[PDB]
C-alpha cells in the first residue's frame, strides 16, 4: 500500500509504454505519481492516459535527459510542485535505427555516445537531482534489458548502453546506500512497445520466449510494473544493486 | 495481500529463524500458514512462536527431508487437512561442523554428500511433493547465500551445497514452469541464528557488512519475509529461476 | 614447453574422450603423463592409444574415484613411481541415465547423491591427495558444462553436479592457493563422446552451437585440450579459481 | 611460438605500463611488434623502451583514439608498412581525475561520456579497422578491472566504462566471429602503473589482495603479457566472448 508516498515516473509514450504498466500499479496501490516526457506528443498521450487512473491532478514535466538544465530545473520544479518524493521510475532509453540495424562492429562513434547518454548517463544526473528530493531516503529503479548482460543478436550498441545501465545502477548504490537510497534495475522480457519497433527480428525473440523460457509465455507491462511496486516500496528494504528478471526465467536458461 | 492462501514454512527452529520472519510477515498479510519441523524441540517453539501469530489453528507436520517417506507423507497428509497450497519457503541446511571447521579440501565424502542431501536436494523432492497440492500453480522459495556464488571464508562445504542449492533453483524452475510453478531463491545476508554458530568468524562477516556493503548496516529476518512476500504472491508472476539478494547491497560490491 | 613436467590425467575411455585430446596436446608440448581409469575396458583403450603418443613408459593406474582408498593409494603409488606431479586434468562425471531422461522434479535422491559424488566431490578428494606431491605448487583443472551455470534442457541432475563442481573448484582455489597450487575448470562445448550419448537432444545441441555460437562452428577435444596446456602450465600462474568457456563463444550470447 | 606472427600492441606509456609486460612476452615469443602511442611528444621514451626488446626495427605509429580519422589512417599505414597483422592488444584507457575523486552521483556528462568514448569506444572503431588487416582471422584482447563487474569504491566514472568494454567484447566476439576474429577481455589484478596513482587508496587495495586473494600476493604486468599470449595466439582458438581474470583469483572469492 503506498497510499502518501509520491512517485516520479519517466518515459511513457503511449498506453503500450512499460512505464505505463508501473503508473496503473503504483496507482492502484494508491500512490501519487508525477510524471516525465520529452516530446509533446508524449505529454498528449499522458493527458489521455490520465483518465483511466484514480489521479485526481495530473503532474507533467517535460525533461530531456540530454540537458542538464531540464533535469535540474524538472525535478526541482517537481520538489516545489508536490514536495518530497519516495522513488525514480526511469523507463528510458534510445540508439539510432542507423547504429542499431547495422554491424556493431560498424558503430559510429556518435550514436555510441548518444545510447550512452540518454540509456546510462541519464540514471546518474537524475539520481544527483532527485536525491535533492528525498532527504529521507528512498528507491530508483531502472529498466534494462538481457542484452546488457550477453550478446543478443540485433541489439548492438543498445546491448553496450545496457551494460553501462546496469554497473551504473551499482556503483550508483554504493554511493548513495549510506543516505538510504536504494537502488535497482528490472530486466524486462521483450514486451511490443513503440520502441520494440526499432529492434531487428523483435518477433523472433518473442516467439523464442514462448518456446524456450521456463513458464513458455511472453510477460506484460503490468508484470514489470508488480515488480516495481516491490522495489519501490519497503518490501523490498534490505535490496539495493539488484537486478530482477521479470522475464519468465528466460534469463535462467540456455 | 495473501487472504485465502496457504503456504507451507519448511525450517523453523526458534525465534531468529529466518523462516520465522518468513512466518511473521505471511501472517500479518492474511495468510493461512503450515508448519514443518524436524526436531521435537522444534515443534515445542512452534507451539510457542503460534501464540504471537494470527494463525486460529497449528497445523505441523514433523518432515525430516532425509527420509522420502516422511516428504511425501508428511504433503499428502497436509493435502488432506488444508487443500491444495499456494506455495513453500524452504529455509533448511546442514553440514557438520568438523568439515565446516576443517580446511574445505579436507572435506569427508560422507558430510560432503550429507550437505548436498539435506541443503540442496532436500528442495527437489519437496517440489515434487508440493506440486501435486498446486493443481493451478504455484510459488516455490528456497533460502541461500552469497557463498554459493563465490568462494567465502569458512562456508567451505556449505558453499558447495548452495551452488548446488542454486542450480537446483534453476532446473526446477525450467521443469515446473510448464505446470504454472515459479521457483527462487532469496540470498539472505548474515543474519544471527542457531546455525550461524557454526560458521567461523561469523562476527567478523558481520561487521564486514556494516562497513562496506552500500546500505551500511546489516538485515534481518523479516526483511527476507518481505522479499519472500513478494516471490510468494502475484506480485512476482512473472519471476522465476531468480536470487533476490537481501543483503544490504553487499553482492554488488568489491 | 612442457618438458620435465609430470602431469595425471583421469577419465580416457577411448579415442574420443575429451582428456585423451588433453592428452595429444601435452604429449606434443614434452610432457610425461600418467593415466587413471575405471574399468578394465579404458585401461585397454589406453594402452592401444599410448601407442600414438610419444610417452616412452606407460603410467597406467586404476582409480575408480568413489573409493577413497583407491584415490589415496592411487596417487601414493603414483608418487613411488614416478615422483612429484606439476598438474592434475580431472576429466570425470557421472549420472544414471534414468535420473538424465526423465523431468528433473523427478530425480532420485540416490542418483543425485551419485553424480554428486562421481561428478563433484571426486575433485575434492583429488587435489587432496595430488597435493600430496606438489609440494612446491601446481595446477589442477576439471571439466565442466555451461549446463552448471544455466538451466540446459536434458541436462538435469548433471546441471546441478556441475555446479557443485564449479564452485569445488572455487573453494578448492581458496583453500590451496597459499600452498601455490591453482585451481581451474575449463567450461567446454558439446563434443561427440561415449558420454554424450547419455543426454537427450545432443544433436540438437550440436547443430545449435553451428547457428548461433560467435564461431559458428563446434569445438573439438584438442581445442580444450590446448586450453588446459595453458591453465597446466606457467602461462596461466596468475590465474586461479576461473572458469574458461572452450565453447566457441556460446556462453556470452543469448 | 609466435614467429610470423605480427601484433599492434596500443597503450605503452612507460616501463610500468601493462602493455609492455605485454610486449616483453610476445617479443621474447618471437613475434613482430608494432606500437601505437597517443602524444608525438612522449615517441622519443617510447623509442628508447624498445631498445630493450629483440625488435629488428621500430614500427611506431601515433594513435589518438579520440580521432576516427587517427585510427583509420594509423592502422591503413600500419597494413602498407607492415601488411596484414595477427591481432591487436588494447590497453586504452582514460577518466578524469575530477570525475575519479568526487562522489559517482556528481559525475559530469561529459567526463562520463569522455571516459565511455576512451574507455570502450575505441576498442570498437580499432577492431574494425583492424579487421581490414585481418583477412583470413585474428585476435583482439582488451584489458578491464573487476571495477566493471562490481562496484568498487573510488573506481566510479572507470567502473561504468568498464562494464561498457566488457560488454563492447561481447557483441564483437558476435559480430565478428564468423569472420574468424576472436575478441576477449583481461580482467588484470591491481598493478603499480603510471595511470594506478590516479585511483584513490591504490595502495590499500593492493594490500586487499595480498591479504584476501587466493594466491596471497598481487600479479605483474608480465603475468598479464602471458595471458595475452596465450589469448592471442591458437592455443586459445574456440575461445571468445570471455573475460579472463589474471588476479590471484581475487574475483572468485567475497
Ligand atoms: N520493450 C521491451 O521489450 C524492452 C525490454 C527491456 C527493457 N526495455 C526498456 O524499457 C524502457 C522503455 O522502453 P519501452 O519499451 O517502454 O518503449 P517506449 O514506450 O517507446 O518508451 C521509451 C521512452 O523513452 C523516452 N525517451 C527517449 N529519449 C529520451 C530523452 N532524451 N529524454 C526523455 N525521454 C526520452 C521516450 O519519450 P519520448 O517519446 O517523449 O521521446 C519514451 O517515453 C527503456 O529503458 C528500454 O530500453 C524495453
Ligand atoms: N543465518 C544466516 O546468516 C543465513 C544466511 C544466509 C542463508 N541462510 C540459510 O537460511 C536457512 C535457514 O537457516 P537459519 O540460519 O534460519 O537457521 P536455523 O534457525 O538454525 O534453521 C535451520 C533449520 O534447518 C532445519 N533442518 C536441518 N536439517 C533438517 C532436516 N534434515 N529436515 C528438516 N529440517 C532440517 C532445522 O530444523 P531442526 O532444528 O528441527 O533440526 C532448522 O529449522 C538455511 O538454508 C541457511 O543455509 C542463513
Ligand atoms: N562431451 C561433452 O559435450 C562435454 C562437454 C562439457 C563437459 N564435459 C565433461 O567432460 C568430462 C569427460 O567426459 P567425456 O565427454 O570426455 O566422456 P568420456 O570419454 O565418456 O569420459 C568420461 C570418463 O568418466 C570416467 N568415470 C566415470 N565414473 C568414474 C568413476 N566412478 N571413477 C573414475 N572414473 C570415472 C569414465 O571412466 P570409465 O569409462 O573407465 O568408467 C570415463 O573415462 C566430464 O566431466 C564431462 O562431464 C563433456
Ligand atoms: N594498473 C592497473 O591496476 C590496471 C588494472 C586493471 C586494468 N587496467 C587497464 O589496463 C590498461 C592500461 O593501463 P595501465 O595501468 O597500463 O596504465 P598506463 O601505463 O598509464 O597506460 C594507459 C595508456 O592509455 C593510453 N591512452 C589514454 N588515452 C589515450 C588516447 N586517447 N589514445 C591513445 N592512447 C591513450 C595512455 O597514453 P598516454 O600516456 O600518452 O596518455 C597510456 O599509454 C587500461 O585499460 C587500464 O584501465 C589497469
Ligand atoms: C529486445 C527487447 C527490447 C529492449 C529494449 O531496450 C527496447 O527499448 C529500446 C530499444 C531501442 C531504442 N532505440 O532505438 O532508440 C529505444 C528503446 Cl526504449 C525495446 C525492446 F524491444
Ligand atoms: C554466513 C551466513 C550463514 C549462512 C548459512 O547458510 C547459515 O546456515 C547454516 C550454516 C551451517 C549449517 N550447518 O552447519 O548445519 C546450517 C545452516 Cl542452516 C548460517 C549463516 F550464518
Ligand atoms: C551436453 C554436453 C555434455 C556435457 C557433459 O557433462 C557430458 O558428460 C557426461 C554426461 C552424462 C554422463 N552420464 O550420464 O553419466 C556422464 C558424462 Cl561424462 C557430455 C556432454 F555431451
Ligand atoms: C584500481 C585498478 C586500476 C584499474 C584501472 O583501470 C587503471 O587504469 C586507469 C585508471 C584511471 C585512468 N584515468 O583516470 O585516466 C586511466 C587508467 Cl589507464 C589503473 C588501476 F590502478
Ligand atoms: N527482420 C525484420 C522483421 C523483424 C521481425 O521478425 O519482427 C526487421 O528487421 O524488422
Ligand atoms: N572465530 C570464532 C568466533 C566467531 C565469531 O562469532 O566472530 C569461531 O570460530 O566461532
Ligand atoms: N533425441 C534422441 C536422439 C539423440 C540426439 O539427438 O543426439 C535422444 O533422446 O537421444
Amino acid at each position: 500500500n503506498l497510499e502518501n508516498k509520491t512517485y516520479v515516473i519517466m518515459g511513457i509514450a503511449n498506453k503500450r509504454s512499460i512505464a505505463f504498466g508501473v503508473a496503473k500499479v503504483l496507482d492502484q496501490l494508491g500512490a501519487k505519481l508525477v510524471f516525465t516526457y520529452r516530446k509533446e506528443r508524449s505529454r498528449k498521450e499522458l493527458e489521455k492516459l490520465l483518465e483511466q487512473l484514480n489521479q485526481p491532478e495530473a503532474h507533467l514535466y517535460q525533461i530531456d535527459v540530454q540537458s542538464d538544465e531540464e533535469v535540474i530545473n524538472g525535478f526541482e520544479q517537481i520538489g516545489k510542485d508536490v514536495g518530497n518524493i519516495d522513488g525514480v521510475y526511469h523507463s528510458i532509453a534510445f540508439a539510432n535505427m542507423e547504429d542499431l540495424r547495422g554491424r556493431f562492429s560498424e558503430t559510429s562513434r556518435e550514436g555510441f555516445l548518444l545510447a550512452q547518454d540518454i540509456s546510462s548517463y541519464s540514471l546518474t544526473i537524475v539520481a544527483h537531482e532527485a536525491k535533492k528530493l528525498m532527504p529521507e531516503g528512498g528507491s530508483i529503479v531502472a529498466t534494462t534489458y538481457l542484452g546488457g548482460e550477453f550478446a543478443v543478436q540485433n541489439y548492438n550498441v543498445m546491448g553496450v548502453a545496457k551494460a553501462s545501465l546496469e554497473a551504473n545502477v551499482k556503483y550508483l548504490a554504493l554511493d548513495l546506500g549510506p543516505d538510504n537510497i536504494r537502488v535497482n534495475a528490472i530486466s524486462a522480457g521483450p514486451i511490443r512497445t513503440l520502441s520494440a519497433k526499432g529492434v531487428g527480428g523483435f518477433n523472433t525473440i518473442l516467439k523464442e520466449i514462448e518456446e524456450r523460457a521456463p513458464l513458455k509465455r511472453n510477460v506484460d507491462q503490468v508484470e514489470v510494473g508488480k515488480t516495481a511496486a516491490y522495489l519501490l516500496s519497503d518490501l523490498s528494504s534490505g535490496v539495493t544493486g539488484e537486478n530482477i528478471h521479470v522475464d519468465s526465467g528466460f534469463h535462467a536458461i540456455k
